């Protein structure tokens, strides 16, 4: 076949469908290939898959799911800054380990107020001055509240709490694993971490979820990694603070055409106000474009212009690049400076994901391929997109594993035991390509139900 | 408008789409109308809706769901008798109240065996001679087993059980509400009901589910009502016993054409071997047909021939009846002997359900309208059906409430405050009808998403 | 429901799809219903089904098949009279019992001539003056000829015949059953029936075929009943003789509109030149039309005008009648004089056949429904038909039994144990009908594969 360099020296407009990969020597099982990949210069993920920040794709629910499956979710603009910050708060509060700021109450409150807290925040389990300085009086939970009816709005916590002397508690200074051990071998669900003066909390739901989700992408504090997209205008500097107060780990600068003085200024702003925050540059399709955002200190580069399944940018603008050529030509340069690429748009099926991953992309952000799932949101001003529709596609819980299995099988029967080794062979020529004619693409095709 | 008698005196082939109902005097809210209806002569349901016993509709999962929503599910033939009995067992074991036959173990077993029981039967909580005579040694549960790894298959229950002296227990003789009270005000999930000699169990999951499902159709023992369809041949008499050992409450005799000596013999067999079982006659579309099955002592009558969304019986047979005319003409006679009718086939939307309910049907069985949901099964020999397909329709949990809301709104704006009063007015003329021409049906029609 | 008289008193244009039959009391198995029916006043058939004489439906092969399945075949006009007579000869020679005119040879012939006879006539087994007066010299057959190669065209029958002294033979005067017994208990295939002077033949193939085809419609001489369609012009009187020399049993007078002086003249000609030949009148759709052909002495009446699946007669002519109304109104009168009716055109599926049989038709003739089968032929001048096409439909051997099964099931679940009792009930009101609206026909409908 043809090496990547020889394939892309043709100067043709090679998208993904314009070439294939010649298979290799299988030497391992379909479940042994490692999918480890980097979302950012200082964030590593188990699943290279990402969810694109669009109004009908990525909100708190999709971010929760995609962080549980080892990926990540980026939240969108079509909402108020307060709404975006609230969604990020939900994402980071889904699974938390140390519950350092419970929904605390004072013994003067009422079971009706406990029910109100259950509705508004979701938790029926809340410890009972009503601040993070109160020596425990007790705890309330579903098993203390549930049977009460017609009397909740008139019953003090006095009649239903658990007096602390009956509680099991732990000291302030024990590590998380030790607190988990004390919780596990206490046959109870909540272990308040208390100070020597008797003034955080760890739950069992977090451990059950750690069981249920082996690949969940968690931070150093056992909270789901979350990201957010911040614009380039002046107003964006209040949105950025309102959200970074929520602790977003990575931000993608949202812009159709990335290379500009404006995004460079926004970078120089972020990388000087919050030096520990990780940034992703704007959509570039050229090494000359990416040079500026790399010199600006950016840690990752979104790649793709006009190749979206919902994007008519080429039609309306006469600018862009073929998807696969852009991805290869940009990643071959970004790789020189440790900057992950993200192939955005153009991905219709798992073969496209595998092609993009082999072409240099350290991760892959997808849009419409993830839309219409049960977790997705919903049930002059020249335009650049179409208000399309997609058929129902089920839950991410069932869908993402299909993609992971497909990528692993592809790596198996292409001969790569890891997504790093795959790229190594590609950049060393041990992996081979061949172009496809329209008749060949016709040949390679055809009630289909993969699961 | 036209009374029901005057409408059906026309002798025309009036299906549901061939007439409408003139609205009346609204005097109440959309949520005040009562939907109480009888599935059988001695079974009353909260939701008149039923799920038809077909290979791609009704299995254990669908029956569980439809019993939770106040309806009922009938299990099909396309499987072994053992499979059908197992499915009925699952349905009756989903929510049980008194757990009279737990998955009991002996202290000589192993945590690996507890995990095996969790996988095969589903419960991780099981009490520990290992029979229903053992004085309790302890109990095991997720909070006793979960943290164990690489040692489960070599650890006796000695290291992990809860010694009984630490357990809370109750005496044998307390009523279910008292046992529930002791469980609720003990802050624990399992209360073994023990004899005075210290040799059943009630869980908290049943009470949580009773909270979550107010309208769940439960028997006198707090187990979901379940049904099964048994044929008419000689072999069916072993299937009938193998399933009635599971405690099916109601049986529908499955046959295209009901009136026959064969179904009469099967009736006379059931109603003399298991006199307490309730039977539903075969598909009849005529009062003369229904006379025989009524005199045979049957308690309910399935109605509908050739009107199924997947049925080509008229095309292949030249026999049947128009759906609405059959339903009215048969129910007007069955009503004379307290026998509920079931309108089967011909129902595409909620208006059809409302029409059938107004026409006399005490309940309504549906096929394709419920197919393709997340809960449904799957992902010469002259034929009478087609292997069709349906688009995804989501979960029953979300779908059935749409139907209940629609039927309630229909009753509201037709002026009926209950499904009994609706039928009373219909049979007394206070409810009025009018025929529709093809142009009128064209007029009354038209991206649609009801929820 | 509605009696036939009340249904057809509506004066509407009721085709088959415009009403249904209400079911009744099943009292027997699906294979117990008798399908005996009369093709003509003096021909009774086991299978009411007939094949219509059209260029693309009925030739020798189709007639052979449809006579084997208990029906009959009528041969067409689109060919020379010699061709039609030859086709009838093939039909009557397919299975023959007494082979009274074998392909006889003289011992001076050659094995090459035996092969030539095998190719031209089909039989490799022929007895060896070479006329029906020769005292047998021997017989030749595949087992005497097959191994010979490169020498067949130069070998006399002397080297290969079976000398008569080695043959088993029977006397002239034995009945067919006795000769068959002698053949069966002789362990050989051909038994020459010889005169006392030692000057017919029976094969084992005829007995094997009598085994394989229990319902085959055979004449009094064990030859397949065959028919032919003869025009009404002057030239047709030579075609009639050229074919009646072949022994056609029944003739259908082919004409779009039957009632005319020309067809009456043709009747009066046939019924006076060949008084033993049975005739079928021209297409009538009215009792006033049928009166003339009945008084002309006709023995059967083809019914149907403009209702063919390939006929545009109404469109081009403004004349005809609705199919079901015509069939009922004509058969109710013809029945008065023992004349079978034949419902032609309008039968799309088995339900149509059942409806027609219930309506009075003693038989039914089909066109396109039988076209495209493996047995069918092929692989100003105002027009009245269209050169349409049909999808492949398999062999008659498999397809006819499906129709028998369907008609029998229809009779079962409509409550008729015989096609005579069905008609008797219909004419006495024990069978009931109901009209269908367009919405009802829409309801009763829907990858379908009946076998
Ligand atoms: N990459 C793709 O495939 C693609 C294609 C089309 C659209 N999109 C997405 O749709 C959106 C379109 O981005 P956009 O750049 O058009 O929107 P934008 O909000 O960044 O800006 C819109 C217009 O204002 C300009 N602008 C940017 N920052 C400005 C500032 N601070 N002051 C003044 N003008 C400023 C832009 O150059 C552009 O002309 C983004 O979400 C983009 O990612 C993506
Ligand atoms: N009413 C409708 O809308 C409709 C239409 C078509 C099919 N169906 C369903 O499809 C199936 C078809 O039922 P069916 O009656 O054809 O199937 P079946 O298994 O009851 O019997 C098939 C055939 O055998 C006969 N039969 C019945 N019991 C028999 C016995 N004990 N011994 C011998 N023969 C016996 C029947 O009369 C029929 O001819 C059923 O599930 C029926 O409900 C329903
Ligand atoms: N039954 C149906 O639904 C239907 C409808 C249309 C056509 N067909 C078939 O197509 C063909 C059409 O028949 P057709 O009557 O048009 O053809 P035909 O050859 O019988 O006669 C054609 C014309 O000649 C006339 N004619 C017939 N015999 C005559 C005679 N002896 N002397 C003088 N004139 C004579 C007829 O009246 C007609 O005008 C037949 O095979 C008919 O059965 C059937
Ligand atoms: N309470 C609690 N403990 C956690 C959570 N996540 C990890 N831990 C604990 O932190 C330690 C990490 O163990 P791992 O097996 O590596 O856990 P993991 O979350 O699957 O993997 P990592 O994210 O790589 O740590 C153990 O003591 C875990 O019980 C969490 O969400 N809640
Ligand atoms: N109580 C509490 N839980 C929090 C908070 N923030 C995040 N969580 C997470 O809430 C998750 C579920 O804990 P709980 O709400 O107690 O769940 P539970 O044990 O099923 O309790 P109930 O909701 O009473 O049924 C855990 O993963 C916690 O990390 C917080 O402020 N308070
Ligand atoms: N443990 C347990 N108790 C139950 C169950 N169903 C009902 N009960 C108890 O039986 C009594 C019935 O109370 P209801 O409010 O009528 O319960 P429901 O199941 O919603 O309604 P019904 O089915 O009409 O009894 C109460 O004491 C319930 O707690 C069940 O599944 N499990
Ligand atoms: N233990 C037990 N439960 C049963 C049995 N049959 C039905 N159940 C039902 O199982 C349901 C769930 O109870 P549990 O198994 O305790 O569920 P849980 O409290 O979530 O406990 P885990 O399954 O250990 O997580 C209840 O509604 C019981 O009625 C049985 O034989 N044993
Ligand atoms: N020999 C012969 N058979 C005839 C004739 N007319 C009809 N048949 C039929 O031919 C059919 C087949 O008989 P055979 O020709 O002997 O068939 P076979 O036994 O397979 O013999 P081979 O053709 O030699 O293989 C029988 O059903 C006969 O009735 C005729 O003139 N001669
Ligand atoms: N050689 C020969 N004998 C036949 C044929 N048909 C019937 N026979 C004989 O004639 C007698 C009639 O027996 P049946 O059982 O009535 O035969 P069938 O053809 O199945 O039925 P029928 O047509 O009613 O005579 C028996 O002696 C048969 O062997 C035939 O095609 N060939
Ligand atoms: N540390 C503790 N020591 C003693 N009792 C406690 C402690 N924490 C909570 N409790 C009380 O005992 C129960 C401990 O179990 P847990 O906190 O998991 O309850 P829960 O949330 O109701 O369980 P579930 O949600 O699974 O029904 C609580 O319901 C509660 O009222
Ligand atoms: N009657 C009892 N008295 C004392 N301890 C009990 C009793 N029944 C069970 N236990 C032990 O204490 C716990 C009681 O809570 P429960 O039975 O609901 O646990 P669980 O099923 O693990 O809860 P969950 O499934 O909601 O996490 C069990 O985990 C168990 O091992
Ligand atoms: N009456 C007879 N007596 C003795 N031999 C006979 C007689 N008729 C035919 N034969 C010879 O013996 C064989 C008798 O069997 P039969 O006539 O069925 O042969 P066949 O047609 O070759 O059989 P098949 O076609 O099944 O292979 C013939 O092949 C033949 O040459
Ligand atoms: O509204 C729009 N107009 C044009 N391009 C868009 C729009 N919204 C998102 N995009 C881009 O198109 C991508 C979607 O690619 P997809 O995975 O093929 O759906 C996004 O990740 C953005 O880069
Ligand atoms: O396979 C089949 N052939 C013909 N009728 C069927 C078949 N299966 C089920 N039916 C009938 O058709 C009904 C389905 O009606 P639906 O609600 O309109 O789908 C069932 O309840 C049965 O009465
Ligand atoms: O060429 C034609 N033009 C008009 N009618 C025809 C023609 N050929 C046959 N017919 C009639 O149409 C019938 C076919 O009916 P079918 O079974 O519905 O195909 C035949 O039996 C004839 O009565």
């Amino acid at each position: 076949g043809l090496t990547a360099q020889q394939l892309f020296a043709s100067a043709d407009g090679l998208t993904y469908n314009d070439f294939l990969i010649l298979p290799g020597f299988i030497d391992f099982i379909a479940d042994e290939v490692d999918l480890t990949s980097a979302l950012t210069r200082k964030i590593t993920l188990k699943t290279p898959l990402i969810s694109s920040p669009m109004d009908t794709v990525t909100e708190a629910d999709m971010a929760i799911a995609m962080a549980l499956m080892g990926g990540i979710g980026f939240i969108h603009h079509n909402c108020t800054p307060e709404f975006q910050a609230n969604e990020v708060r939900k994402v980071k509060k889904f699974e938390q380990g140390f519950i350092t700021d419970p929904v605390v109450l004072s013994p003067s409150h009422t079971v009706g107020d406990v029910l109100e807290a259950k509705m508004r925040h979701g938790f029926s389990g809340i410890p009972i001055t009503g601040t993070m300085g109160s020596k425990l009086v007790g705890i309330v939970t579903s098993r203390d509240i549930d049977f009460l009816a017609e009397k909740d709005h008139t019953t003090l916590l006095s009649e239903v709490m658990t007096p602390r002397i009956e509680l099991v508690v732990a000291p302030a200074g024990v590590t998380l694993k030790e607190a988990n051990e004390i919780l596990q071998r206490s046959k109870k669900g909540k272990l308040p971490i208390v100070n020597d003066c008797d003034e955080a909390i760890i739950a069992r739901t977090d451990l059950k979820k750690n069981r249920d989700y082996p690949l969940a992408s968690k931070d150093s504090q056992k909270q789901l990694l979350c990201g957010a997209a911040v614009g380039t205008r002046e107003d964006d500097k209040y949105r950025l603070d309102l959200l970074t107060q929520a602790g977003v780990d990575v931000i993608v600068l949202d812009s159709s055409q990335g290379n500009s003085v404006y995004q460079i200024a926004m970078v120089h702003y972020i990388k000087q106000k919050y030096p520990h925050l990780q940034v992703i540059g704007g959509n570039v399709v050229t090494a000359a474009q990416a040079k500026n955002l790399i010199d600006a200190g950016v840690d990752g580069l979104r790649v793709g212009m006009g190749c979206g399944s919902i994007c008519i940018t080429q039609e309306v603008m006469a600018c862009g690049r073929p998807q696969g050529t852009a991805v290869y030509k940009v990643a071959e340069y970004a790789r020189r400076f440790g900057v992950p690429i993200i192939a955005d748009g153009g991905i219709q099926t798992v073969g496209h994901v595998v092609k993009a991953l082999a072409l240099g992309a350290s991760t892959v952000m997808m849009g419409s391929l993830l839309a219409a799932t049960t977790e997705a949101p919903g049930e002059v001003k020249i335009a650049q997109g179409v208000s399309g529709s997609i058929q129902d596609k089920g839950s991410i819980q069932k869908f993402v594993p299909y993609l992971i299995a497909g990528i692993q099988h592809g790596c198996q029967d292409i001969g790569a035991r890891s997504l790093d080794v795959l790229r190594s062979m590609m950049y060393s020529g041990e992996l081979k390509f061949e172009k496809r004619t329209m008749s060949a693409q016709i040949e390679g095709g055809v009630t289909f139900l993969p699961f």
